[PDB]
């Protein structure tokens, strides 16, 4: 099923985006099926987009409104921050567009169209380069005159022609009013919304009345939001897809089982660090993801091949594993090969291409280990429909104990959620209101769907 | 008993299997050699085993021969040649094979000084006996200090015209001189053939000059009707990795190489004070493998392909990393699927085990590129019966042009030959006497069998 149970629309040009349908030959089928209601929501979204998208008459008339009522409403996502952040925040803004009957338009930035194919059949999701507010995207912040929070603060609130929503991690109490029901009703009248964020803000949408009922219908399995919208939205270009297929076929395709180890060390020193090496071997072995080796001369008595796919900025962790499985027999007899695609040293177009391909490769494994706080790993696990084991975030360069725990769900984590009761107008722990929105396993104040 | 498991009669049957798994199992991992050992050679090795059983360490005969060393002048039942463990592993493997050939030509028993690790690396080669020099051999504590000035050095005696003896030290190290080189003269071999105990220190593959000695020439021609198979046969006969080293081979083969349709070996050695890696060496490898059609070009302007595995060995990982990137980043011109693998990056016990394992892994490839001057490469090509493509030694950090050329034959090179006409007692170019002994491709000073 190259259509993912109805999630994807047929009729795309194969050759211009090989990954779209051809990736069926590379993963196992997801056991999570999209709701019939979500499928209808997306087919109808594509009709709205054909009706209102760039190049249409309707879109031209709506531009003239920004400048000088209407039947077209929009939300523009600004390109900003690292790739993991961009994939997650873009999926969030898309969900928000579905909840508000808006058209999503994508600021291409430097490379989004170099990485990702078109997701909406017959139109394009890219904001035209001549959109007349493009020169202001960089400057837009909490002090912008059309920043919603800045307008609340100054108490400046007819209907505005447009509104900027500051949803970056450094946002304040006024910006956070975005997550309140009364504020959403006001914002819903504004034709043009511009969003900047580096967070996966999905979970808090489930706490806004009105949205909650719609979300219930869209995702009866509440923790499939990113798994469905992410696989629907993001398809690597042929350039990026080449890195995926060539690495898969050369190094991973002959394995009975594949284990992804997504290694991310939030430290200015590049390492590698012995305590992280120790965390990894500790985790994979105590969870029976990888076998022990032993030093007995007398051996006991066809073996499965396991490929270990390690992604990191530094290759020391994979080299450590490689050596160990080369130097010693496994206690179970299994055959273990360790593979790492790259060692880029730090974040830096070939670099973004490689990072996307590596997230994609991780999403092709059978069992996945990820690193606490890493959105690199959230993307991999979401696209793969994979519930990882999480390597907890170490303090004072001490190997955490326990070294890892299983995730509650495959969902990404919202790192900077609001902690606000809109009704009582006072603070509250938003991770203790409903059973399906809980604090994240890797970051105690984050939120995620379960 | 001319089973492929016995290398066509080269190996004797009857060895205990579990104590040396590599011995007969070598068959599962290589293809069979098209070079058949002559039945003359097979008879000579069986009869060498009878003599070794009669005269070997611990026998009543050995013990009786030890008493000849309890005096300056000595007729016994048994004569020996003792090899001193000296120099790097590639040097030791080749020199030991040369001394063994010399033992065969002089009806002598070979005893092997185990040094620090010969018995941790190699199994016993002579059915029913040990080839190790006993640890209480009277002269072992002299081995380190024997040299050209030693009173018992044959060359010293020749120089000072002071010539039966019970023993004689033969200095056959690369720094030897004109009087030591007299070893390679027929008249001197007649004197030497009288001495029951010879002690040899060498770091050279001295085989080729034995072919220029009357007497030996006739026997060599019967032993090796295909002249350039000397090391291929004796090396395969003598050297079998212990179980601990064989585990390095099999685990690496099974994890990384076993699914390939073709394997290309690239043995990289850079004789330079800096560790590198050097761009001009990368360019050389790239040029060599592409112009010789060993590895395909890539398309930078983009049904059932074959899987080709590239096995790179080097102290520095920079060359394999560069190849791996190029083949990941760009599609092959041919559609071939290319995987790049390097076992170790030693940088400069477990170490000697890995070096030996890496030599054997190279010896398992289908086509082999080697570095000029490198006995590491000589061993690997010899064990595999591979005629390599040689990367010429570069001067002044310039990529040579041509970058590589096919060897004249699979034989190793003798780096420090004598150039002396024994009969006319005068200098001569020993590389221009007989068609089957020529100057090496990679070092014009040396000689090889062709
Ligand atoms: O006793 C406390 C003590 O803490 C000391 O710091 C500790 C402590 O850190 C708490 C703090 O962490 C922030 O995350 C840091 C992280 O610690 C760093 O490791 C990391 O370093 C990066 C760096 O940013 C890079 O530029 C550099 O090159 O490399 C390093 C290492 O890889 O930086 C992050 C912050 O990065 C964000 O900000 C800077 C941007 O440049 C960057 O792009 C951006 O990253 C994005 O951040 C978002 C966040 O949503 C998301 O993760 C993206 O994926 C990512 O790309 C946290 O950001 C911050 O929240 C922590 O502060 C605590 O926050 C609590 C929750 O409040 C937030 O969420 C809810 C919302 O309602 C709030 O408005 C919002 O603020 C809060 O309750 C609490 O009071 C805060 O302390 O812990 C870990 C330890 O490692 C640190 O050393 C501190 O120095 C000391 O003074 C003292 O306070
Ligand atoms: N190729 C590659 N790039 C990485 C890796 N880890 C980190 N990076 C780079 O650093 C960035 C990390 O930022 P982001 O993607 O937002 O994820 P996060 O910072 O881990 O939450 C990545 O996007 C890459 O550019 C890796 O394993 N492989
Ligand atoms: N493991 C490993 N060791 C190497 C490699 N290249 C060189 N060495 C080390 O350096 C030594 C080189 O000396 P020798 O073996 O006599 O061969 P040569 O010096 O290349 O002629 C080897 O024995 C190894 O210990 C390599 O690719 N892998
Ligand atoms: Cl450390």
């Amino acid at each position: 099923d190259k259509l993912l149970g109805g999630l994807l629309a047929s009729g795309f040009d194969e050759d211009s985006c090989l990954s779209r349908y051809q990736s069926v030959h590379y993963r196992k089928p997801s056991p999570y099926k999209p709701s019939s209601y979500l499928i209808s929501k997306l087919r109808n979204y594509e009709k709205l987009h054909k009706r209102c998208g760039p190049g249409t008459e309707s879109y031209k008339k709506a531009l003239k409104q920004l400048d000088q009522d209407g039947e077209c409403k929009y939300v523009v996502w600004i390109s900003f921050s690292g790739l993991g952040n961009r994939i997650l925040s873009l999926a969030s803004v898309f969900l928000y567009a579905l909840l508000t009957d808006r058209v999503l338009l994508v600021d291409r930035g430097k490379d989004m169209d170099d990485l990702f194919c078109e997701p909406f059949l017959g139109m394009s999701w890219l904001l035209p380069l001549d959109f007349p507010m493009t020169d202001q995207f960089d400057g837009l912040n909490q002090e912008s005159s059309r920043c919603y929070g800045y307008m609340v603060k100054n108490q400046v609130i007819g209907t505005l022609s447009h509104l900027y929503l500051h949803l970056v991690h450094d946002y304040g109490d006024h910006d956070k009013m975005f997550f309140c029901e009364g504020d959403q009703t006001f914002i819903g009248k504004v034709p043009w919304l511009i969003v900047k964020t580096d967070n996966y803000f999905v979970p808090s949408l489930w706490l806004i009345p009105g949205f909650d009922d719609e979300l219930n219908k869209l995702f009866p399995q509440k923790a499939t939001v990113f798994h469905h919208l992410g696989r629907y939205l993001f398809h690597p270009t042929n350039q990026v897809w080449g890195l995926v297929t060539r690495y898969y076929e050369a190094y991973l395709s002959h394995a009975d089982e594949k284990i992804g180890i997504q290694v991310r060390v939030f430290d200015e020193d590049p390492g590698p660090f012995q305590h992280v090496m120790d965390q990894i071997s500790s985790c994979t072995q105590k969870e029976k993801l990888l076998p022990e080796v032993d030093t007995l001369v007398e051996r006991s008595r066809t073996p499965k091949h396991k490929a270990v796919l390690v992604t990191s900025l530094n290759a020391g962790y994979a080299e450590n594993l490689k050596s160990m499985y080369w130097e010693y027999p496994t206690s179970t007899g299994e055959i273990i090969g360790v593979h790492q695609p790259s060692q880029e040293g730090y974040q830096q177009k070939m670099h973004n291409g490689k990072a996307l391909a590596e997230m994609y490769l991780l999403s092709l494994t059978d069992n996945l280990v990820t690193s606490a706080w890493s959105t690199f790993g959230y993307v991999a696990q979401g696209l793969g429909g994979l519930k990882p084991w999480i390597l907890y975030r170490p303090e004072n360069r001490t190997t955490p104990d326990p070294s890892c725990g299983r995730a509650m769900s495959m969902e990404p984590c919202f790192h900077s959620p609001p902690f606000y009761d809109c009704k009582a107008k006072t603070g509250i722990d938003t991770g203790t209101l409903v059973p399906h929105v809980r604090h994240c396993e890797d970051i105690s104040w984050g939120l995620k769907l379960v």
